[PDB]
DNA sequence: ATATAATTAGGATAGCTTTACCTAATTATTTTA
DNA sequence: TTAAAATAATTAGGTAAAGCTATCCTAATTATA
């Protein structure tokens, strides 16, 4: 479960960029282990809510709005990994898949603090 | 957003009992801010999946597995409320509403782990 | 299988009218044994290609274009039943379900003759 | 429209054999007027569904089942062509393209029936 | 070499699902007073 | 007592978000023969 799709599409597109890879639905599908039309369907919804724009080369252009939570998820995701890895002391082989869920329920306030206490 | 529906409906039925209220769809609705037909419907499915039985008095009765879950969610819910308050240091007023979300996203590993560290 | 959905939707909306019933997406889901979301998705498409229009009382209002194939299917449906019932001599118990498929592959060409020969 | 794809891919392979041609996907692509990858991927499903095996020579090997199908469609195809020509008295030039459709929609009952009547 | 004969890569559509929620009416149920 | 106030639930008819398989397609690249 993605806990939240939209956010995992935004986060993924962001990572894809960090990697110098071109964000193409083909990757989001690959990366999220989803069907091609599912991806197309959702990116369509996201495009409608002005979170992303599908370029003329199919590449996915994040709108400034989309880019923002794109970052926030990335931000909380990292924080969760630390919080999990540092203080809670859970197994590192499991810190990601856990933060992968928390990133979608962590609030800005808990974020704002976690950085203060981490 | 309930993050996870089945788990909240369960936690709630387990909360009602804890305070001597007769677990009735009528209450879940008002507790969870949902419509009567929605509630009568989600429950129906919870029954199907064999998590809760709607006894003759019209009361909801958590099957053995249903209860198991109920207790687990509660377990994590309390664990979260603590981790937040104690360590994370989040504002007590908002600690319930965060725990309300984290409870469904927290793993047993982190549970068992938090049981100690916390 | 419906061999052709759009047609079995039009044909259905027509029959419904004949029975003086009000054609609601809910009656198609019924007769066609399809999920509600499906019916809405397809009507959506049918409304996009201009075959039907959804009134303000959810009632489905065919378009003159919709109405025509609506009739044509009905018409080819009747001939197929005769053709099967009369000349081929197939079991009357199975003349419908058969015609239910042929209606969608019977050409005007064959329609025009079948009438002249039946 | 092929009405039923699998069934036309079978009748085609069965037709290629009948005339000596080596059934190769390229052949099906030409006969069915379909793209090369389309043909390659459709034949894959058929393989998975154990209808036809792709021998080393890259040739299409109808499995007993596949064969059984191919022969049925063929039967129906011929039978439909006659009924049209003989009884329906349709224009001999359009008889094939009509039969081409009725084959996938005609039942065995009608099959066995026309076997006599016709 | 060529030609074919197939892939790769990346899409699109039409059809279908189950979850999970909702508004407007009507029936039940209970209890009662 | 015994039928109205509430109380608790259905009915009826949708909605939106997620996902999925079958079918087709256009280029550009590789095999095979
Ligand atoms: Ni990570
Ligand atoms: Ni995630
Ligand atoms: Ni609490
Ligand atoms: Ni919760
Ligand atoms: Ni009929
Ligand atoms: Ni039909
Ligand atoms: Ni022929
Ligand atoms: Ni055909």
């Amino acid at each position: 479960d993605l806990v939240d799709t939209t956010e995992m599409y935004l986060r993924t597109i962001y990572e894809l960029e960090e990697e110098g890879v071109t964000p193409l639905r083909a990757r989001i599908a690959e990366r999220l282990e989803q069907s091609g039309p599912t991806v197309s369907q959702t990116v369509a919804r996201m495009e409608r809510d002005g979170l992303v724009v599908v370029a003329s080369d199919r590449s996915l252009q994040m709108t400034p709005t989309g880019r923002t939570l794109a970052t926030a998820v990335m931000r909380k995701h990292r924080l969760a990994e630390r919080l999990l890895t540092d203080i809670i002391g859970l197994d590192i082989n499991k810190v990601h898949d856990e933060a992968d869920r928390w990133e979608h329920v962590m609030s800005d306030e808990v974020e704002r603090r976690l950085v203060k206490v981490l």
